[PDB]
């Protein structure tokens, strides 16, 4: 219920044209070449009218809970300070924006069956990264 196939864990199993969204968000020479290679395990729990998105990897274990609709504080896992929304698109869809002072990332997310999508733009760039649903 209210993003039910969202719930449960996904590993990254795709990225395509990722160095550039980044490069651009300034991301470091550093933390961009572990942005291509490691494949987080994101998992979505709902908790009443709270989603929680924990992405793991060997880079940075990151957390963060939010209402839909409702703008909230929020570290990058590059590092920006970001002010976040997520807005509920539909059942199988939610949007996350970032606002950071350089640049706005728009994160979409999207089930589709054992698929997430997840499109992350910044202006007129953007990556597609597919999630693989665990078990
Ligand atoms: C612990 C984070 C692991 C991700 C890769 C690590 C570093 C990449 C560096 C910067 C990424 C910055 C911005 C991209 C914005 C959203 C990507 C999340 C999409 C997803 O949910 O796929």
């Amino acid at each position: 219920g209210s993003m039910s196939s969202f719930l449960g864990k996904w590993k990254l199993s795709e990225s395509h044209n990722f160095d550039a969204v980044m490069s651009k968000l300034g991301v470091s020479w550093a933390t961009r070449q572990i942005g291509n290679t490691v494949t987080p395990t994101v998992t979505f729990t709902m908790d009443g009218d709270k989603m929680t998105m924990l992405t793991e990897s060997t880079f940075k274990n990151l957390s963060c809970t939010f209402k839909f609709g409702e703008e909230f504080d929020e570290k990058t896992s590059d590092g920006r300070n970001v002010k976040s929304v997520v807005e509920k698109n539909s059942e199988s869809k939610l949007t996350q924006t970032q606002v950071d002072p350089k640049n706005t990332t728009v994160i979409v997310r999207e089930v589709d069956g054992d698929t997430m999508k997840t499109t992350v733009t910044v202006g007129d760039v953007t990556a597609i990264r597919n999630y693989k649903r665990l078990s």
